């Protein structure tokens, strides 16, 4: 009783490495329908099923320059049985782009009790026939993100234990449908802790989700970590040089990441584009020796400037794109460690 | 931060306490559309919603003897918001007898990956809203079933410690919105293991269970624990008498249940009508001493000769319900050491 | 693979409930030299074997009316080979008392590293032999303490994980040897800290610690919990009744402690003698159901006035004696809730 | 509250990574009295001190070729003080041929009760206190061996925890004293199992491990790794090439073993001398990505072949040492992948 047949095991390997290919990064358009009209609502635009349709045609339509950038990207369910003015299918757009379809499953974050503030997350119920689903659509991957904060009591043990468990539930029913799972667990950079406490907490999350992921037989070829960057807290006053961040975040990954893991595809969080991009092109100009793929898998440090240039307006189509691809030429060469605009850890 | 203020608190205390006071136990007549297709279609009778409708008003609305008998009645959803023949909603019918309303809220199991067939339950998706809205439609106690097998490698410290994870986290929800989450970690009786096996094994589920309520901040004073008894495997050739039974039994709760636990509500599971009040009346017997109330949450060994009885034939009403009558009566004895067929400790 | 035949179970079980029978508690005499040599300090004695010996003599040997309260007595390892002014060993003197005797097993605390000063507790090294030994030369039962403490970040995971670990292998150990294992994860009172947060941390203890035993296959039965009470902290602002404290800490117990184990022997911690005794009887008149036995493992709370009434000299014996023997009859009509000098809130 | 300052870091991993350095491994000498007693009794030997002394000094004496092929030697107690017939003391010994000296510190196994005869590993008493003083005498790692066995039962969830557990703490013991630890959580070859069988038991015991060593503080890149490599066990039928056993053994470090760990030191085990060169070059040509040091951490596939030569009589010195250094060299050039006498189903 192994959880997986080699076959199994092959289609996840593969799928997770030409997600992460050499230059390939991830795209993150599955913003749920009430956080992208707060998006749209930052350019008054009305929230309607055709803007939003529109918006993610923009994305997935520009042009072939994004090709060798793009090695995946993560839909929400409206966005993956939606279709372009041409009538195809955005699935089909994305694989005909040299892309990998990934969905975003899980069904958002929910209070734990006795705690101070802290969350799990759910999303798993009917996710088995929902993954076989989403195969037979187009997906390859899919992706469920779990939150934590640092604060005085955060994260707490409960929280991270059953963030981490279910995490590695959700693996597991994507393993078993041929679907490579995309850990996210993601440590908020809300708060005024420094850079090695950030670190720290990233270190012990990452210590306890492959820990579950042991206890659930997760087959860790088949699967990507989506983590935060390790970085000093928005309100922290001590500043600190991207080498630093860079050096935080590659020592965290090293103590904690089997090399079996094929990829790590950072969030952006709240960092600008080009912060998002230096930070990323310094993980991997990193000195230090890194047995899986780093590279990004973005929402805003993508789209920020194509979404304003776009404004709502059909005729800023082409300028729209154009931001778009620059961003993505950018962190691609970011993810190579060509961009260009310790014991102590 | 707490969980829970003195007020939700006490609330959780009452309800609790209620459903298993003196001499009470539970109906448990939960049984989703497809396990009640099962039963219905051995008495050859067709699974209308009007079936069901009939069915669980025959057992709802038997005579007043069994208002001291049954502190709670565990619902299926349709069945939460079915009517009787005069119009009554079923919640209504329940309290105007004395009963206490209960709610499943499980979606079923489904296959743990890279197990020996074992399982864990789904259902937390939502699940805060649904409580909110069984609380609003009368429900006071929820119930949640988990299963675990005992077999070669089974069950695994990963079905152990998973299925006592979701457990606490659905009693969690449960308490947040009102609801007395009823935790049901069933251990199969299925198998040709003997009785100190499933008491060993039940020890180690039970503390996982309580060990995840304790991490999940859960108030055990307003939870109940739906567990199986203490038992040999069907297939075990070794026979053993009630007394070692409850023996067993109580030794394992003994051994892992806290005395704050308000009560223990078993499971039928496989057993007859007669042999389970039998063994609920000498757990009740054992002269351990035990902290909680040991009473009834019984689906077949409630429900068997009254379904048979029925037959699906609305003149066999009065006679089915004077089945169900009977049994309820006789575990309402039971369950205080007081039931007649009239009507070594270092060993375990 | 069970761990214990029923013979062996039967022996512990056996053990357990002598020691904590109706109206008993537990003499706690096993400080080691250097703690003995504060509380010889504190009445101007030199710390000598002999004023050792003496003084233990004169707590072990106190007229017959201790005799029904005293279930058991807990010696450090000198003790446990010393004998009386009759030639008689002070085993066989607590036996002929009607006493168990019980022998501290612990080496021990050592800091933990990574903490914010906690610490762990060693003492497992060659225990096994050090156990058949102490049975051989009439040791019945066993005591092994570790420490935590209610502070910013403490106790944390690491610390209440690696105590309720070592504590499971001393009794794991112990239980085989034929030695009751007393399990004392005492949390202390130091900070200013009110009591629902004791409330709140003991809770969170106890349970690591039975799932501990639960995962090592300890037997219940055979054992002893010696917690601390539910108190607030000693610095802490914010005062409680003694009922609020009974309260705090049966209702703590009730929600962690399996009723299979036999009995609750409460540290004295930093109490005063009358404090620990209002305490105990306020504990047993509880109205909340309670399926272990409540009573006492006190030290300081047994011994401070017959120290003082003592003072190092040989002719105040028998003034000495009378103090420890009114503070064996206090605590044992408090285990009874006996002594006379909302729930849902908890 | 961190477990150590960047200085402490920085020593722990220079020590770390001079042990393991390209073309370096470990003589494993660090046999008790008792189990060097079967040693020399294989050979017709009296177990004697003095015996002892000339077989680890004929070991440690060994002509220059092996400076480049050792870069830590484990010592038994005994042998850290004992001297050469030069005077010089074996620590000093070893140091002027370029290698690290290391200390076995664990008091060896005990059995868990309970269990389908499974242990634990004792030693943690005073160990803080062993380790400086080792430091100070010349010790700059140190070893410690838990034992985990495949069968029926076992390992048990019991007995992978509570050996992962005293593994990290013997970890944290060492780094507080300038010691980098090597946690040996040696998997035995006994049973029929499989080679799948064994890699499914090493992955979950290893990531148990670095469980444990995360909750407990512990500096990985001061840290080595010594594991079973992954092979069938010892009564299997079914054969396996040199090449399966490597890219199983890699496989399951690469599901486990972080980055920052700085090498891993494989035991031998029960395997013969070639053998264990073989698998381990082997394992170096595993294409895979290896993120740390694949080497050796040899007992008697480093010494079986001297053992025999020396037959215990003096006139025989040479002769023996040409084995062992023979052996340290077929070594040197296994763990660069140089020695010489798909994936998807993993
Ligand atoms: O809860 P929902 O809004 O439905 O889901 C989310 C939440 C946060 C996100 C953040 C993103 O940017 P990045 O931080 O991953 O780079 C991209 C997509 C996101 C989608
Ligand atoms: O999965 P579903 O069928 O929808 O839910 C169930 C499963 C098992 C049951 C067993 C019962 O009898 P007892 O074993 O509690 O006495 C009573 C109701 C039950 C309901
Ligand atoms: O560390 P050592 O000195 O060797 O052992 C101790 C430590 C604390 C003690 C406290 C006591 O009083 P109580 O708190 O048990 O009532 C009695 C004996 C004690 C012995
Ligand atoms: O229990 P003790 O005898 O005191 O210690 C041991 C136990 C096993 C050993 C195995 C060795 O060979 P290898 O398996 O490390 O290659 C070398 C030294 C060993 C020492």
């Amino acid at each position: 009783h192994p959880a997986l047949t080699p076959e199994q095991k092959k289609e996840l390997s593969d799928i997770a490495h030409r997600i992460v290919a050499p230059g390939k990064g991830i795209l993150a358009a599955d913003e749920s329908t009430g956080s992208i009209a707060k998006r749209l609502q930052s350019i008054g635009t009305e929230n309607t099923e055709e803007n939003r349709r529109f918006y993610r045609q923009l994305l997935l339509t520009a042009d072939d320059r994004v090709n060798p950038c793009i090695g995946g990207v993560i839909l929400f369910h409206e966005t993956l049985y939606q279709k372009a003015d041409d009538g195809r299918p955005f699935p089909q757009v994305i694989k005909s782009k040299g892309g990998v379809v990934g969905i975003k499953v899980d069904k958002g974050v929910v209070p734990l009790a006795g705690t101070n503030g802290e969350t799990t997350t759910q999303g798993l119920d009917g996710l088995s026939e929902r993954c076989a689903q989403y195969k037979k659509d187009g997906a390859d991957f899919a992706k469920w993100r779990c939150v934590l904060k640092i604060g005085e009591h955060t994260p707490s043990a409960l929280a991270i234990m059953e963030n981490a468990n279910v995490l590695a539930r959700y693996a597991s029913i994507c393993q078993q449908n041929g679907i490579v799972p995309i850990v996210e667990p993601e440590i908020l950079p809300d708060g005024d802790h420094d850079l090695k406490r950030c670190q720290y907490v990233t270190e012990k999350v990452l210590a306890a989700v492959y820990k579950a992921l042991s206890d659930h037989h997760i087959y860790l070829e088949g699967t990507l970590l989506k983590p935060n960057m390790v970085t000093p807290g928005h309100a922290c006053t001590q500043k600190y040089s991207h080498e630093e961040i860079a050096m935080a975040t590659v020592t965290a990954l090293r103590r904690t990441v089997p090399p079996a893991v094929t990829g790590v595809t950072f969030l952006s969080g709240g960092q600008s584009e080009e912060e998002a991009s230096i930070n990323l092109n310094a993980i991997n100009k990193c000195p230090l020796l890194k047995p899986w793929a780093l590279t990004f898998s973005y929402g805003r440090a993508l789209q920020a400037s194509a979404l304003k240039a776009w404004g709502g307006k059909k005729e800023n189509l082409k300028a729209a794109q154009e931001e778009y691809v620059k961003r993505a030429l950018a962190n691609s060469l970011a993810c190579q460690g060509k961009y260009t605009p310790n014991h102590a850890y």
